[PDB]
């Protein structure tokens, strides 16, 4: 679990979104596993605007942060789950690191700010849904 709070927006994994998230829907993209809902309270996370390939993510299944090198956002094949059939997920970045399903939502950050959130994993790899291209999150 986990979310990004920036301005009047809440960014979560689309497969973990709640009824309140869907009743206050701003945008969602199943191909990215992202959903953005509106909030009453103001958010203070800074979204990074860069092409960094190094950062640190929070791994709830170890209660620890890990430094990682990660790939550029791209279309990557993702195994079927109870949330989606087998498909290409877009804007996904992979790193070598530990992750379990409940780790989704953990933030990946670089020196510039929030890069994305844990969205996939398996086989000693962890995948992050990028949010750096969502320029509208700031306005
Ligand atoms: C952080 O996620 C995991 C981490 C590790 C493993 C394991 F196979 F090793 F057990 C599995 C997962 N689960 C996932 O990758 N997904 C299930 C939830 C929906 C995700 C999506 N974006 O389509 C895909
Ligand atoms: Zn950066």
């Amino acid at each position: 679990s986990g979310a990004i709070y920036v301005g009047n927006y809440r960014v979560v994994n689309r497969h973990l979104a709640t009824h309140n998230d869907w009743a206050n829907l701003v945008w969602e993209d199943s191909s990215r596993d992202l959903l953005v809902s509106s909030t009453t309270a103001q958010g203070c996370d800074t979204i990074a605007r860069c092409d960094c390939q190094t950062g640190v993510y929070y791994c709830s299944s170890r209660r620890k942060h890990y430094p990682v090198s990660f790939s550029k956002p791209s279309l990557i094949f993702v195994e079927a789950s109870e949330y989606y059939p087998a498909r290409y997920q877009s804007h996904l970045m992979l790193a070598v690191g530990h992750s379990e399903p409940g780790d989704c939502g953990g933030i990946l950050r670089c020196q510039h700010g929030v890069v994305g959130i844990v969205s996939t994993g398996g086989n000693g790899l962890v995948g992050f849904a990028d949010v750096r291209d969502l320029l509208w999150l700031d306005e």
